[PDB]
């Protein structure tokens, strides 16, 4: 059998590493000097733009994946239309656009921050007044990271951020912000059939707005069967197929959605080295149609690295820890690749102090 | 930095698939259709004889390692002249030949099989006449399973073997056959410093002269500290850098050496399930001069795949058996995966008839 991915960055490089022991090819689109092109048969540069071009690509497969959402859900549906896609266009659809996430949520009677559509300077004067301050005004597609948004903090900001933001192509959504205690994700795996396995939930720590550290299991029995409960009810209503990550916010004993990747996700890298079979894994054993892998965990915490990884000579001293670089070149904010550790005991813990030393000394956020 | 490895088949895919998530580059000597191609940097088609190109091809990396210890030592010695090659050529040229293997254990005071260097009839005759039956006739270099051989049990066999082999271009050993109770192999990784990580004994069944199933941890803690002072006077003499296995006979309480493998080997394939890190990662970390990742390990069982494999869809809908396919087409003999199974309780031990049935269904040896 022959996977096709369209993206070649450090998630499908992962999706292959986990699955070419399963006796699957993987071929990407993307670019030679992507990440993922040393360990996939081959890699093919389209502009995603070039649908018809893209189809014949795909039509060389026996089932395409992707791991960045905010793809064209219409590019995907022609696809399918010719050789099976997982996820689902309608997942690709809700999750990409931060409104369609948010209402879809609402519509189903699942908590979420307060948002409102912004078409205007009024509508967003108006959002304000109803739901306060502070706030973010962000782009409805894209915007990773710090890109397409502007927080709002007082009421001079109002003005500031509507004129630099209201030109963008795919509209903006203004959301309020949560006062959370703490952030963690469920990651799950549905197979073609509908049955789906389930981590333990992840914690997940983040600086500047990125994930920095996620530790798994988090132990909290009421929190993780809500979870379950929610990635449940979008599996049916998505008709979903692969590994799907929900992260929340955390406000005592109750969950806020906070927003879905249909896909492999960051907070579940840990469960390479975590688990019995990885989030990669199981993506791949689900869209493969065949059986899912036991999931089955020990406490594990993974560390990014950002901007820069300390020196492998360094890293390789700590031998109990799990290198994942990505072979990636440095650049401030850069995902380069991530570090894992199996926490059973105190020369565990104390080789956790000395990754973050090494992290603290190399990273660029 | 750049790995060359001298093999593109099962091997070398392995070792770039633990090694790869290090932030390593690998390359291959080896044919376009061969099964680490669609896991490695590039592969490169070049007759071993042509000795220049092969140099000039390995000058393009940092350093060089090998899968198959077959290969000319002198080619091992021209290339190490312009970049670093691990393990040694010492290591390759006594493991490579039988005679040179048993004389080298013997000039040492460790045990082998008896064993007659054979160069005429006459001399086989006296082997016989001095050792005894049952026994075999072996070329010295090559005969990759029940190639170059010719089992000896009575007085009429010995000139038909004679007859058969005398022309073998590298010569002949005569070898009596040892009356075993089972088989245990050492595997252990010595770094650039000759600081050695050891793996524990795993116990090796084999049909028809092939393994098909290897265990680990076997504890038995007398024959493990005779085999770890083994694989410590081996390192030594060798100067050897890498993963090195070494196989044994095992009578009572004694250890006998078998052969040894200057090379990641079968019987260390559950080390990818099985240990915190692989015999696969270890070598790598080894010939990349970085310090060796801890070999803490859990009881595991692997079973070859020999001539073909269960379909991936029934090993998967067993859900903790860890699948290596090696994505190659069945045939007669070949090695073309390997399952591994951590064993911790009684939902393993039945998934484990579960493999062996299906194993049983699909093998051909
Ligand atoms: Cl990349
Ligand atoms: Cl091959
Ligand atoms: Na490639
Ligand atoms: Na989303
Ligand atoms: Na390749
Ligand atoms: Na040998």
């Amino acid at each position: 059998m022959k996977i096709g991915i369209i993206g070649a960055g450090q998630l499908a490089r992962m999706l292959s590493l986990a699955g070419t022991p399963l006796g699957l090819e993987f071929h990407c689109l993307g670019k030679n000097g992507d990440c993922a092109e040393e360990v996939v048969k081959t890699v093919t540069d389209i502009e995603l733009t070039k649908v018809n071009d893209v189809v014949a690509w795909a039509k060389q497969f026996d089932v395409i994946t992707f791991e960045n959402e905010n793809i064209s859900h219409e590019l995907i549906k022609a696809i399918n239309h010719e050789v099976s896609v997982y996820p689902s266009a309608k997942a690709i659809a809700i999750s990409q656009d931060r409104l369609l996430e948010k209402s879809f949520m609402q519509d189903h009677g699942i908590a979420t921050a307060k948002f409102v559509n912004i078409d205007s300077l009024a509508k967003l004067q108006s959002a304000v007044d109803d739901h306060g301050l502070p706030a973010i005004l962000k782009t409805r597609r894209f915007g990773y990271d710090g890109k397409g948004q502007f927080v709002i903090r007082s009421q001079e900001d109002i003005t500031k951020a509507w004129d630099v933001l209201k030109d963008a192509p795919d509209g903006l959504i203004y959301e309020a912000f949560v006062d959370f205690d703490y952030e963690v994700s469920q990651i799950c795996t549905a197979d073609l059939k509908g049955n789906i396995a389930f981590y333990p939930l992840a914690r997940n720590t983040h600086k500047q707005g990125i994930i920095v550290e996620s530790e798994a299991p988090f132990e909290n029995v009421v929190l993780a069967e809500k979870a379950q409960q929610i990635a449940k009810i979008l599996v049916k209503e998505f008709a979903y197929v692969g590994t799907l990550a929900i992260e929340f916010f955390v406000k005592g004993d109750e969950l806020i959605v906070n927003e879905i990747a249909p896909r492999v996700h960051n907070s579940g890298h840990w469960s390479i080295d975590g688990a019995v079979t990885s989030q990669f894994e199981n993506h791949v054993r689900a869209i493969a149609g065949l059986i899912l892998g036991d999931t089955t965990s020990r406490k594990t915490v993974m560390l990014n690295c950002i901007g820069g990884m300390p020196a492998t000579k360094d890293l390789a001293a700590l031998d109990r820890v799990k290198i994942h670089s990505y072979n990636k070149e440095p650049r401030k904010g850069r995902k380069v690749g991530h570090l894992n550790l199996n926490l059973n005991d105190e020369t565990d813990e104390y080789q956790l102090l000395q990754v973050k030393k090494l992290i603290a000394l190399s990273e660029e956020i």
